[PDB]
DNA sequence: GACCACGGCGCT
DNA sequence: AAGCGCCGTGGTC
C-alpha cells in the first residue's frame, strides 16, 4: 500500500528522531497514513513543509520540532492522551501500543500505520464516555498545541553568573569536605551514603534511627541526620555539604551547558502523559524543581531572566488544593475560611488551638500550615511530630483538632475511599480517572499506602484539571499581546511579556486565572512582575 | 558508553 | 506509614 509523498490531508503522521529531546534531535524519518496508503517522505525536513497539522503519535514532539525549524505545524490528534485519559497508567507508546494494537517500532512508516489504528481503536473505547471526551477535546487536545509552543520558545538563563556562582560553591564545598575528614579521622567519599553510613553508625557511635524502604540499610537522610544535630559536630556539616552539592551537581553546573545554540536560550519538555494524577512533568532538563527555599537556591532561580526589553510575570494560585478540597468536601467551616479572604493557615491555626487571629503565634501558624498540606497525603502524627519537633501526643492532639474544625474533610476521605474501593478508580471534578486496585490489598501497609495515593488524586488532579484549563483560555489572549508563556510549575505560570505591556498582561492573567472554573470558594491569585524569576514571585 | 535500582532530595 | 525527575553510587553489561 505504499504511496508517493505526499499525503492527502487528515492523514496521520510517523517520525523518528535521533533523540527524544525535539528541540535537540535530526529529524531521521518522517511517514503518513490514510485509507489503505502509507506516504514515505524522501527527505524528512523538506517534506515537513507539506503537512498542515502532526495528527498521531506524540504529536506534540514533531511539532515543537517544526516550531524549531520555524514552522507552524500545531499538534492535533493524538491516541497517547486518549489512551492516557482511559488509564493514567498509560505513559509510553510502547506500553499503548501492546495494550490497544500494535507494536512501537523504530521505522516511520510503521510508526504512522500504528497511529491510525491505535486512534481508531482507542476513539471506540472512549465512545459514552462523555467525561472524558470533554476533557479531551477542551482541555488535553487544545493544551498540546499551547505545549508546544512552550517547549519551542524557552526561557533566557545567566549563564556567566551561574559559571561564576560554580567557583565560589566549590570553595565553600572544600570547606565542609575537609572538615567532615578531619572530624571522621580520614578521607573517603563523602557523595557515597554507604561510606557515610558506616562512619556515622559504626566508625563515630552515632544512633541509627530508621532504616532504608528497599535495602532496609542504615538511613542517612536529612529527616534522619536533623534529629542528630546535637549528637556530633559532623552532622551540621554533612547537611551543609548535601545542601551545596545537591545544588551545584543538579543545577549549577548543568543547565549552561543546555544553552540551545540557535535560540540561546534554555528549552524543556513538558510531559503530558506522565503522572498518575493528570499533572504535567518537566524533564531534560526538569524545569519544575528549581531551587527557591534556601539562600543558595534563591541565587539560583535569579538566574532565571527575562529577554532584554521584556518582564517576567509570574502567577501562583493561593493553596489551590486546600480550595479544591472544601469544594470537593463541602466543609462549611473551611469554604467559610477561602470565602471571607482570611490568610488559610492562620486562620486553620484560630479555629484549632482555639484562640483569634492576631493572637496567632509564628509557631502556631506553622503547625496549620504543615497541616494543611499534609492532610492532603495522609500525614501521620508521627510524621507531624517530625516534622514540627514536638512531642508525638501533641501532634496527634493537632491532627484531632483539625478534623474536628473540618469535619467534613475525614467524611469525603472516607467516602472517596470507600467508592474507590466499589469501582476500582477514583475521580476528579472533571471526571479524571486512576484506577487503585490495591484498596483491597491485605497487607495493611500496602492497603493504606494505596489509600492516601487514592483520596490525594481527585484533589491533585482537579487542581492540574484547573490549571490546563487556564492554561488553553490564557495563551490565545497571550499571542494576542505579543507575550508568551515560558513555564508552568503545577500551581504557577511563568510568562514573559514586552516591558510597555507587562502590567496589562499580569491584569489579564490573574482574571482568567482566578476565573476558570468557579468554585464554591473564590481562587486567588498572586502575581509578581520582575527582571528575574525571583524578583518576579516578590 | 549505556542500563539499572536505590537513597536521597529539589519542586508543587 | 501525594505527585514527579535527576543526582551520584554501586553494580552491571
Ligand atoms: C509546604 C508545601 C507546599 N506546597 C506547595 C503549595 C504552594 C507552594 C508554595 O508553598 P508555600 O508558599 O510555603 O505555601 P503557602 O503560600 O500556602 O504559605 P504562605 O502563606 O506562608 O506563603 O508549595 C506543597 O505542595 N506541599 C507542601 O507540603
Ligand atoms: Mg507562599
Ligand atoms: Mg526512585
Amino acid at each position: 500500500e505504499e504511496a508517493p509523498w505526499p499525503p492527502p490531508e487528515g492523514a496521520f503522521v510517523g517520525f523518528v528522531l535521533s533523540r527524544k529531546e525535539p528541540m535537540w534531535a535530526d529529524l531521521l524519518a518522517l511517514a503518513a497514513a490514510r485509507g489503505g496508503r502509507v506516504h514515505r517522505a524522501p527527505e524528512p525536513y523538506k517534506a515537513l513543509r507539506d503537512l498542515k497539522e502532526a495528527r498521531g503519535l506524540l504529536a506534540k514532539d514533531l511539532s515543537v520540532l517544526a516550531l524549531r525549524e520555524g514552522l507552524g505545524l500545531p499538534p492535533g490528534d493524538d491516541p497517547m492522551l486518549l489512551a492516557y485519559l482511559l488509564d493514567p497508567s498509560n505513559t509510553t507508546p510502547e506500553g499503548v501500543a501492546r495494550r490497544y494494537g500494535g507494536e512501537w517500532t523504530e521505522e516511520a512508516g510503521e510508526r504512522a500505520a500504528l497511529s491510525e489504528r491505535l486512534f481508531a481503536n482507542l476513539w471506540g473505547r472512549l465512545e459514552g464516555e462523555e467525561r472524558l471526551l470533554w476533557l479531551y477535546r477542551e482541555v488535553e487536545r487544545p493544551l498540546s498545541a499551547v505545549l508546544a509552543h512552550m517547549e519551542a520558545t524557552g526561557v533566557r538563563l545567566d549563564v556567566a553568573y551561574l559559571r561564576a556562582l560554580s567557583l565560589e560553591v566549590a570553595e565553600e564545598i572544600a570547606r565542609l569536605e575537609a572538615e567532615v575528614f578531619r572530624l571522621a579521622g580520614h578521607p573517603f567519599n563523602l557523595n557515597s551514603r554507604d561510606q557515610l553510613e558506616r562512619v556515622l553508625f559504626d566508625e563515630l557511635g552515632l544512633p541509627a534511627i530508621g532504616k532504608t524502604e528497599k535495602t532496609g540499610k542504615r538511613s542517612t537522610s536529612a529527616a534522619v541526620l536533623e534529629a542528630l544535630r546535637e549528637a556530633h559536630p559532623i552532622v551540621e556539616k554533612i547537611l551543609q555539604y548535601r545542601e551545596l552539592t545537591k545544588l551545584k551537581s543538579t543545577y549549577i553546573d548543568p543547565l549552561p551547558d543546555l544553552i540551545h545554540p540557535r535560540t540561546g536560550r534554555l528549552h524543556t519538555r513538558f510531559n503530558q502523559t506522565a503522572t498518575a494524577t493528570g499533572r504535567l512533568s518537566s524533564s531534560d532538563p526538569n524545569l519544575q524543581n528549581i531551587p527557591v527555599r534556601t539562600p543558595l537556591g534563591q541565587r539560583i532561580r535569579r538566574a532565571f531572566i527575562a529577554e532584554e526589553g521584556w518582564l517576567l510575570v509570574a502567577l501562583d494560585y493561593s493553596q489551590i488544593e486546600l480550595r479544591v478540597l472544601a469544594h470537593l468536601s463541602g466543609d462549611e467551616n473551611l469554604i467559610r475560611v477561602f470565602q471571607e479572604g482570611r490568610d488559610i493557615h492562620t486562620e486553620t491555626a484560630s479555629w484549632m488551638f482555639g484562640v483569634p487571629r492576631e493572637a496567632v503565634d509564628p509557631l502556631m501558624r506553622r503547625a496549620a500550615k504543615t497541616i494543611n498540606f499534609g492532610v492532603l497525603y495522609g500525614m501521620s502524627a508521627h510524621r507531624l511530630s517530625q516534622e514540627l519537633a514536638i512531642p508525638y501526643e501533641e501532634a496527634q492532639a493537632f491532627i484531632e483538632r483539625y478534623f474536628q474544625s473540618f469535619p467534613k474533610v475525614r467524611a469525603w476521605i472516607e467516602k472517596t475511599l470507600e467508592e474507590g474501593r466499589r469501582r476500582g478508580y477514583v475521580e476528579t471534578l472533571f471526571g479524571r480517572r486512576r484506577y487503585v486496585p490495591d484498596l483491597e490489598a491485605r497487607v495493611k501497609s500496602v492497603r493504606e499506602a494505596a489509600e492516601r495515593m487514592a483520596f490525594n488524586m481527585p484533589v491533585q488532579g482537579t487542581a492540574a484539571d484547573l490549571m490546563k484549563l487556564a492554561m488553553v483560555k490564557l495563551f490565545p489572549r497571550l499571542e494576542e499581546m505579543g507575550a508568551r508563556m515560558l513555564l508552568q510549575v503545577h500551581d504557577e505560570l511563568v510568562l514573559e511579556a514586552p516591558k510597555e505591556r507587562a502590567e496589562a498582561v499580569a491584569r489579564l492573567a490573574k482574571e482568567v486565572m482566578e476565573g476558570v472554573y468557579p468554585l464554591a470558594v473564590p481562587l486567588e491569585v498572586e502575581v509578581g512582575i520582575g527582571e528575574d524569576w525571583l524578583s518576579a514571585k516578590e
